[PDB]
């Protein structure tokens, strides 16, 4: 498969390697080794071939000096590195040959490397795609975020209830990063403020020590390998026992760990604030690291000896950029207005043009309950200098605000930062707009409603800012690694550029007539069902049918997305059958998954119900082979990498103006799946891209849904004209699936028939016509594929090589380069 | 220096090594390595060259079956490992030589490696110069014992008062260990004990897991390579977030923490015991990881697949052999019971005579405060099983004596392993000499006054038990490793066999009549004493005059130690100058230095008094070079390796009877330093080995104390009849050592004038009267280095390959052997 070249020199010196490092890494002996020291020997035999390029691509940003761009973001998705850093660095095919000769059977191996998930969903995977393009363009990228212990927890169902464990991921060691202890700065907390003389000292501080460790991120076949440093907490080694503290010396130890706590564990909400002081530690704590990192590159850059000014920042701007992912770092703002007001004593009107022209804010969601404001009381106690700092930038905006439209008081009122009443808090993305230079949402559709509807303020103040950059996804890991199949079959046609320029798939066009494209596509397809039909009874137990359609939705269990739609449409259909039960009907096997926040009452009861139908449905034989509803227990980037190549139809149901791009989406629809969706976040670009034709649209749109709401939504009114919809809360009521506890979904038909805020119940017949129309199609397969097949050649504008080519030229003001760059390493 | 062979083959595959480790294993460049990183890319190329080793030495007792030797300690003093195992190894001048090819000074990256002070005092450096002596007589040996995260505190002072930081000696890696995750053994913690039918259960516990780390024992070139395994503590991943555990998921993975700290930190009490339940915590901790890993071994070696009687522990006594070091493993002892009995359900009887058989005890310290009676209400919550199999056994132990002693029922009083009365508790060396079938003291005076006084009773019922081992220290790191001058010329006139066979140092017996060994000797000891000079001053601030005697006592701060009375030495001597100016004197400088556990408010206490007398006197004017006292900050393994080479006088001082055998001792004998001392531990013994004549002896010896305390010990009297002393005492509390709070020393005044048990004031005239003896023979240097020459060729039999040698023989029953394993590796 071209995975590359498996070249007799390159197999026998990995071969080579790899038993050094099993014997002097591992200090096992063949005699005794387990599959798990194998993968940790492969994974350092394959690490060794990075080193050469990693230290080279510093070396050479060291004397090049370009404007480096610093992503911030409190989650990083990562997923398992081994086979992915195989694909960028083209050892795939070398390795399979050498591990064979070994005997061991590579892809065995890759099952046991266990995934970084330091990320929640979306927003967290974004940053991962987003890592892998900026190496892939040769920016000089650096990812900053914290070394979670624990990352997202591991869902595990028992009873049909999310049971969460801890994700134990750094249990058997990561090959991968490298720790820099040398490195470690410290991070102040609490304190109090001494205004005197010359400026405001924060004075009597609790020193955390952030410790950071990297992992390298290499571009695909470009030579460039670029640094994610993640920090680590760790407790000085002299406070906690020095003051006249007494208390114990062995309590003082042992006490240690409440500063190292805020690394211990990724705050599992699922874009959704919660205002706990240990959150606020965390995102100061990365805040304050990287700055520190961030600073000490410039005046350590060229600038190094750059003499007589004083030392200045003026170029600081056109030397960095930092791009603040959702509002989660907004403290880079006051910080950096910190270090340089305070600290490099700038006058604050300079401080301010150099904050606005280095930060930048990029707006993930227009649901309120994920927005953060802090509590002010909360942010006096904890980083007092901040907060006077929030308060003269909030001053000095609004009296621009005043200027601008004088009199309109209300005005004011909106949009200053601190939210006053009860418990007076700090907007944080009022903070974020109001000292970044570029604003942007993720999906054309998500921007025009930033600029209408909550930021419609800004906007009218400094419409300039105001930007979009769609989403997009890596076509290394959403296709040639989790899809070679298809990728192979794409790649006899059409060659590899493809891999680093996806438009070129659009060329595909000439081969929705081409009959052995037809047998070829359909083939993967099936041969992928088959791969994970098989996954699916041999890790767990199953019997699906192969030959179903194969619809899915994976993604955050929440209840603007919907799941709930989703499961109204599956007993609607066994429903269906079971009243006229010889009628042929298309078998699907509806496979639902993700995690749920815990606590998130709702989203844990919908888990449930979906276990609940399955429990019935998949165990009437009136049914068969018709149906099969599965729940994916412990959804993450390796399951998404196993069942997104396998799957038909992809459920992507939001209601209209609730996800801001959604990028599962775009996931599917390389892979050759069909997308059944409403007009929301993305799907509105890829149905341009592909055609309305060639998608399944229904539901309100946007305007529908306003409409629906100066109306007021009712429930009841669906309820009373529709007599399915009826049936299946009837159902739900008296405890047809639930029936030893009959009492438990009324919370769900609570919220459905009287508080639902997703208009579930005005899309579902759409929804459910839609489907039919789904299952028309299925049963042609030459057409299905067809339209595969325009979808597939139509993603290339989802790749986020294209999303930071533009976040690069419009905002970061660097040009991307495929250039190579032509590390080996040494050899002397 | 004969530090081996600097072979340019050799030199020119270690040159290539380090920077294969610098480059892939540091992830660093030439241009950015620090010296740390130096050290690190060395220390890991010396790695390298054992690991051939440690795999062929284990892989060989696998299949050759020995009876495996397992030494339980919760100490292990190990120190520095990188020179140490170039010695061991042979790579020392090898190595000096590729360093220095490559431009670096191998012992300025010696310097950065921090000691492993997993230990207080004399304790766990036992252990460690065990450890090194069984891998050089080759047995299978095995040291188990806890990784703490901290060791013992660092201590620094400042104010003259000590102040403890923690020891964070992982902070930058540990390049030895090697980690093994695969092994993690559960341990239990609390629950309730069901009798039901077949026996006891103990059920509902709380589990932490136990998680291996190894680390190898390299013996002196003869290619054995041993593994000492230090457990870690680590939380369950699913108790700790099960159950219907909420709480906070959030807060359930923030309290993992709690079952972590069994492995956070030493207890820093320098023996002394201290009823604090994490201390129980880790010793069953290290005792039930310990013993599954015993068994495991045992049933898997050559009994893996002897087949069919049921399994039998008949041979486990031949296969096992577990040394318990004091009484912190003696949970060994129900814990094998419980496994033996409760587990594999054998019939108690059989149970216990393996268990005794398998069992040995060493007995370190006659003084009271430092046993260990555990309260049995926290027994009973903590190991409620335990508590029932200790009760067992008491009974059946005092059935025997009862039997053997009819009638005297103040017996039964004294022998229980459960002393009653107001807070009932366990003893737990009566549970060690009850189920250990060899007790041993530590030095033959200690053994004889443990028959005669506090084990008197077990003496009488099982006189059998009762042995001696004097202490031993291990060549090695105590003269080829700290002094490789002295060893040179030791080795030009007699050869190198004497590092693995010491008692052939008598042989330069023959030369303490050669002139040429005589200028030979005394010039390495001038050399030290500069090189210690300098490192004074360049790591602290000093001007000490080379010239002097180097008087000093460096060990644990305590009253017994009696630091006291050398500090009355140094005052008497600062009063004596002070009072005729101008007479001659031998100039001193002493330097007495060791930590103090922190609460003992006397040892701190005894701290600043020296730090105070250092104040006076070295300011003094009219004392010029004539005494320096100083203070030596942080006492550990590397200090112990800089001064003892540089000290001329070795301050050897207990009350008779108090120190067990003293393993400091030994390391001033060798090494050159002539001991004053008292007839106690094993100052016994060093004296009968050089003979009375070539020491320096005062004090009362033990019956004279126990003739004084049955009379009425007063200082009263001695105050009185001394003018000196009483001189001394009128300083210390009138404030002329501390000035500006005269009433600072009077807590010591006090006790010594009241509540002194170790009477320091009825050796204070033969202190000084002796102490003008080694002045008077410091003048005619050629006497003092012959006398010197005695000393040193006659340490042999500290050497700790003796003391093993016996316990191998006269206890567990295993012959040593000094035949070289042959391994290389394997290159193929
Ligand atoms: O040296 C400069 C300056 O420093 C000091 O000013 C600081 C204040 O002392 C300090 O309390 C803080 O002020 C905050 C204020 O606490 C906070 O609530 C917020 O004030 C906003 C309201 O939130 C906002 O609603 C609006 O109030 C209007 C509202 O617009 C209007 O629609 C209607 O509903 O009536 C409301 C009542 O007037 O505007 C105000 C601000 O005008 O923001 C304030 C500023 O961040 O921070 C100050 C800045 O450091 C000294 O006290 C001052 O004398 C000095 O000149
Ligand atoms: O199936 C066997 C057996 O099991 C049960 O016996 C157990 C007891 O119920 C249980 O309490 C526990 O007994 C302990 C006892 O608690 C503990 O205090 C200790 O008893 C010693 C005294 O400590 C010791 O001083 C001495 O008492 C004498 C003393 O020698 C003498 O000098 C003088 O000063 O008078 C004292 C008062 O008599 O001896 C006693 C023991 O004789 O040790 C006990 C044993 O460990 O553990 C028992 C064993 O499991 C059942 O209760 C029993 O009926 C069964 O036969
Ligand atoms: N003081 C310096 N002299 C030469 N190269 C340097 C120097 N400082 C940093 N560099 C190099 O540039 C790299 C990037 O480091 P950093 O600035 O920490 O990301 C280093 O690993 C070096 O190769
Ligand atoms: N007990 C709570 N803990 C955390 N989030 C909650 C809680 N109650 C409501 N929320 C949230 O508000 C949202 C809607 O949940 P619900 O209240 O069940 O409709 C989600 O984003 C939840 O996470
Ligand atoms: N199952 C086995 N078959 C062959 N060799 C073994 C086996 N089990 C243990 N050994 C070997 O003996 C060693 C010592 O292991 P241990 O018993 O854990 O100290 C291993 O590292 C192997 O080389
Ligand atoms: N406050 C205390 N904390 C710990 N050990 C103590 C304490 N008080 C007395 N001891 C001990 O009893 C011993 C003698 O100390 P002292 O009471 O100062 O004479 C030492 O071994 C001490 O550690
Ligand atoms: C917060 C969020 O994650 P999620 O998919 O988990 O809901 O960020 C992603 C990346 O910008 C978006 O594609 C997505 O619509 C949005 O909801
Ligand atoms: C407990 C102890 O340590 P220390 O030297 O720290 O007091 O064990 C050593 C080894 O058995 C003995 O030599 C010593 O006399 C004894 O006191
Ligand atoms: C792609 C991906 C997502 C994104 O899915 P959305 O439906 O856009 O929220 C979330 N989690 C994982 C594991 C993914 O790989
Ligand atoms: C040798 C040694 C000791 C032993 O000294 P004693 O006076 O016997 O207690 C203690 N600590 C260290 C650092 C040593 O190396």
């Amino acid at each position: 498969s071209v995975r590359g070249l498996a070249g007799v020199e390159n197999v026998t010196e990995l071969k080579k390697n790899f038993n050094r490092h099993l014997h002097f890494t591992l200090v096992k002996d063949r005699n005794v080794a387990t599959p798990r020291d194998y993968y940790f020997a492969l994974a350092h035999t394959v690490r060794d071939h990075l080193v050469g390029r990693w230290i080279r691509t510093q070396q050479h940003y060291y004397e090049k000096d370009p404007k480096r761009i610093y992503y911030l973001s409190l989650e990083f998705y990562m997923g398992r590195t081994l086979q992915n850093t195989m694909v960028n660095l083209a050892l795939e095919n070398a390795c399979d040959e050498a591990t064979y000769q070994l005997g061991l059977d590579m892809e065995e191996l890759e099952e046991i490397e266990e995934d970084a998930g330091l990320g929640n969903g979306g927003l967290g995977r974004l940053a991962a795609c987003f890592l892998d393009s900026m190496a892939t363009l040769g920016l000089a990228a650096y990812g900053y975020g914290i070394r979670y212990e624990f990352g997202i927890f591991n869902q595990k169902i028992c009873g049909g209830w999310q049971m969460e464990e801890a994700d134990d991921w750094l249990r058997y060691g990561n090959p991968w990063e490298k720790a820099r202890p040398e490195f470690t700065l410290p991070v102040h907390f609490y304190g109090r403020v001494e205004h005197t003389s010359q400026g405001a000292k924060w004075v009597d501080t609790q020193v955390v020590l952030a410790m950071p460790y990297d992992t390298p991120v290499p571009g695909y076949r470009n030579n460039v390998v670029n640094t994610m440093r993640l920090w680590s907490a760790k407790a000085p080694n002299d406070f906690n026992l020095k003051d006249f503290n007494v208390g114990g010396y062995i309590q003082a130890v042992l006490d240690r760990n409440l500063a190292e706590n805020i690394s211990r564990v990724l705050y599992p909400n699922d874009n959704f604030f919660e205002g706990k002081e240990l959150r606020l530690k965390q995102e100061y704590f990365v805040v304050a690291a990287t700055l520190q990192d961030i600073i000490r590159r410039f005046k350590s850059s060229k600038f190094g000896c750059r003499d007589p000014v004083r030392t200045n920042f003026d170029a600081f701007p056109d030397k960095v950029a930092i791009q603040l992912n959702d509002t989660h770092p907004s403290l880079a703002i006051p910080e950096l207005m910190r270090v340089l007001v305070d600290l490099e004593r700038l006058d604050w009107d300079k401080a301010w043009e150099v904050t606005v022209k280095t930060c930048a804010y990029t707006n993930h969601t227009v649901i309120p309950e994920a927005l953060e404001r802090w509590p002010v009381h909360l942010l006096e106690t904890l980083l007092p200098r901040h907060l006077q700092i929030i308060y003269e930038i909030n001053q000095r905006f609004l009296n621009r605000v005043a200027a601008a439209f004088p009199g309109d008081v209300d005005r004011l009122r909106r949009m200053s930062l601190v939210e006053e009443g009860a418990v007076k808090r700090i907007n944080m993305a009022h903070l974020c707009i109001a000292g970044s230079h570029a604003v942007n949402g993720v999906a054309r559709i998500h921007s025009e409603i930033l600029k209408k509807t909550i930021f419609k303020d800004f906007y009218e103040l400094e419409p300039h800012k105001f930007q979009n950059k769609t989403n997009g996804i890596t076509p290394r890991r959403w296709l040639v690694l989790c899809n070679p199949g298809l990728a192979e079959i794409i790649a006899e046609r059409i060659g590899e550029e493809y891999i680093s320029d996806l438009d070129q798939l659009r060329k595909l066009l000439s081969y929705v007539d081409d009959e052995a494209f037809i047998r070829d596509v359909a083939k993967v397809k099936q041969e992928n069902k088959l791969k994970f039909a098989a996954y699916l009874e041999r890790e767990y137990k199953v019997h699906i049918n192969p030959n179903s359609l194969f619809d899915v939705q994976v993604k955050r269990i929440h209840e603007y997305k919907r799941q709930l739609l989703n499961c109204l449409h599956v007993i609607t259909l066994y429903n269906r059958i079971k009243k006229e039960p010889n009628k042929f009907v298309v078998p699907r096997t509806v496979m639902i998954g993700g995690k749920a926040a815990p606590g998130y009452h709702m989203a844990k009861m919908i888990i449930k119900l979906i276990t609940a139908i399955g429990d019935v449905v998949n165990h009437d034989p009136v049914v068969g082979d018709r149906l099969r509803v599965i729940f994916l227990e412990n959804y993450r980037v390796s399951l998404a990498e196993k069942v997104i190549p396998a799957a038909d139809l992809s459920e992507q149901i939001s209601t209209a103006g609730t996800e801001a791009s959604g990028t599962g989406n775009m996931k599917f629809m390389l892979n050759g799946a069909l997308t059944i969706g409403t007009m929301d976040g993305a799907n509105v670009e890829m149905a341009e891209e592909a055609g309305e034709e060639n998608f399944f649209i229904f539901g309100m749109r946007v305007e529908d849904v306003d409409r629906l709401d100066q109306r007021g939504y009712n429930a009841q009114e669906y309820y009373d004209r529709i007599p399915e919809l009826r049936q299946i809360i009837e159902q739900l009521s008296s405890g047809f699936f639930s029936p030893k506890q009959p009492d438990l979904f009324k919370d769900i038909v609570n919220m459905l028939m009287h508080h639902d805020r997703f208009k579930v119940f005005a899309d579902y017949e759409e929804y459910v016509k839609c489907q039919e129309r789904v299952s028309a199609l299925y049963k042609n397969p030459r057409e299905w594929t067809r339209m595969v097949i325009r979808n597939i050649a139509t993603s290339g504008k989802f790749s986020s090589d294209r999303t930071i080519a533009q976040y690069a030229r419009e905002i970061w003001g660097v040009e991307p380069s495929r250039q190579r760059l032509p590390a080996p390493d040494e050899k002397i």
